[PDB]
């Protein structure tokens, strides 16, 4: 609300370094979410939102 | 509300240094969600919001 | 509510160091979520939110 | 000598990944070597060579 | 010597991930030899040769 | 001397994840050898060879 010179990082991710050698990522879904590999989602205010990975069927 | 000069990390995921030589992930769904490998969800405030993996069903 | 100077890490994760030579994560799922592998969610205020694995049914 | 379909990786360095946010190096030599910062040599024969940082000196 | 389908990795480094915020390296030498910093020196057959930091003197 | 389809790792460093905040390397030597920081050496055959910090003096 109100900031008089400090310094902040409010939702952050920092460093996210992987190392390999072989991948193999291998999917076969039907009617249905699916997220693989590496991933860094990264937010401030999450106002009632979705997941990183919604199903909502029926 | 009132920063007089400080240092905030406020939701943070600092380091996911990782090493690997092999990787097979072998996701097979029908109806739902699936989240695999490396993952650094970061948030701050998550008012009444998702998850990282969401399945509502019927 | 108020900061004179402070250093605050509210909500962090530091240092998820990881070493493996071999990893077969072999999910199949049907009608839920299932989340694997590294996992590093960080969150400072969770105000009636969801898991990081949702499974609502019926 | 003799390889009959071998796959070989002889002398090799595979993977450096490094994440940083600040970075100050400060060197002041007067007659000798000096060397920083990330750094991956890779030989694979040496024969009586030299260092990676050499000092004769008189 | 004699290889019928093997599989090597002599003298190899792999995998060297590595993540920091702030880094301040402060070398002052006169007559020797310094190294600092991140290194992934990788050699297979070393004939009587030289080190990573050498110093002579005399 | 003599491989038939086998798989060999012969000297290897393999992994050498880190996490660090701060770093305050400060080194002020005269007439020597310093090596600081991460450091991933790897040989496989060193025949009566150097060291990886050599302060040979007079």
């Amino acid at each position: 609300v109100l900031y008089v010179g400090s310094k902040t990082k409010e939702g952050v991710v920092h460093g996210v370094a992987t190392v390999a050698e072989k991948t193999k990522e291998q999917v076969t879904n039907v009617g249905g979410a699916v997220v693989t590999g590496v991933t860094a989602v990264a937010q401030k205010t999450v106002e009632g939102a979705g997941s990183i990975a919604a199903a909502t069927g029926f």
